[PDB]
């Protein structure tokens, strides 16, 4: 059998990245558009051959063939791609009788499904948040929660808090949104 | 060859006690060469016999699927009595048993946050409302958006998420026209968990 997998949401977004594509059989022939391509990597059973992609080619539609010497074919999801609305969210005053907060950064409105949300504080990650993962909403497009707790101490003291989303609909690719009390 | 599946109740119907919960037996690869598959069913080690037992039913990959439907009493459920299917075939000593309980570890009361839309988020035509329902176990619960009275349809709920501490956590989306946020309208979301008193509890907000 053989199994082909995409390349991870992120590689595909960051031109600091390099996305792949990663062909596994539990020789082999690449293909780009039905042209046969020479450059993938290939380990010496399990057999795993990855081919490095190009982020525009990737996010532009071209079909990954990988052929076994059985054929797998794999692209990006389609669908109109639409940009994620992101919305910064405080902590509701009733939950200032608890020794900690939740800042709400929701995310809706986007096309495809994929999507990397943070959040940080000082350009620097937060250590205790959750993202919820994509949920169709009514129009066919895609919605998600990332809930971030902090000290309610950090809150109260002004602190600036940042919800960061990566998604190919974003200028960019991506965005930052801020948080705190005003 | 035979694979058996058994389905707890649905949140709803445990807390809610005008509502009928029910535990699903499912049988499925049945071969119709096989003698006929028998159900039964157990309550706490002792047998029971008020399943109900649908005929067999023939699928599209050479195989029948069987099922069996055994209410449950409310308190019985929330009270931690084991549920078990037998399943077998007629004259036959073998068998696959599964059984089932509502999950254990100490109940944590679900705090339940309403939080209004983002200005941003006004320059559109439709609004969005947040029911924020955190800290509470086990994962079951319902949750449900009101106004004036009616129930409100256009709203979307997170499944329960797995929190940093062992504990779940939603939100639930509402979608208003921004007219209606804008003049006043007062909007209540509603929570069904075992750990509130009364298994109810509602948080209300509007424009203020
Ligand atoms: C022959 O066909 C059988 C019938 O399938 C139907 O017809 C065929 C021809 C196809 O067209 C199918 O698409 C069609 O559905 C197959 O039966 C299925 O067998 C598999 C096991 O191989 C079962 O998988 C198990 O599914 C559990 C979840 O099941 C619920 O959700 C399903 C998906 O949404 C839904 O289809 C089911 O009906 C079921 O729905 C619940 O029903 C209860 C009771 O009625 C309700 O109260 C709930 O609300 C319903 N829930 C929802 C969401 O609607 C999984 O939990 C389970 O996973 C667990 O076990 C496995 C180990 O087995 C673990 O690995 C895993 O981690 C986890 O613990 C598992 O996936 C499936 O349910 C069966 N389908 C039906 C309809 O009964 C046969 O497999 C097939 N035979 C062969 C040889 O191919």
């Amino acid at each position: 059998s053989v199994f082909l997998f995409p390349p991870k949401p992120k590689d595909t977004l960051m031109i600091s990245r390099t996305p792949e594509v990663t062909c596994v059989v539990v020789q082999f022939n690449w293909y780009v558009d039905g042209v046969e391509v020479h450059n993938a990597k290939t380990k010496p059973f399990r057999v795993v051959s990855v081919l490095t992609v190009l982020h525009q080619d990737w996010l532009n539609g071209k079909e990954y063939k990988c052929k076994v010497s059985i054929e797998k074919t794999i692209s990006k999801t389609k669908g109109q791609p639409r940009e994620p609305q992101v919305y910064t969210l405080p902590p509701s005053r009733e939950e200032m009788t608890k020794n900690q907060v939740s800042l709400t950064c929701l995310v809706k409105g986007f096309y495809p499904s994929d999507i990397a949300v943070e959040w940080e504080s000082n350009g620097q990650p937060e250590n205790n948040y959750k993202t919820t993962p994509p949920m169709l909403d009514s129009d066919g497009s895609f919605f998600l929660y990332s809930k971030l707790t902090v000290d309610k101490s950090r809150w109260q003291q002004g602190n600036v808090f940042s919800c960061s989303v990566m998604h190919e609909a974003l200028h960019n690719h991506y965005t930052q949104k801020s948080l705190s009390l005003s």
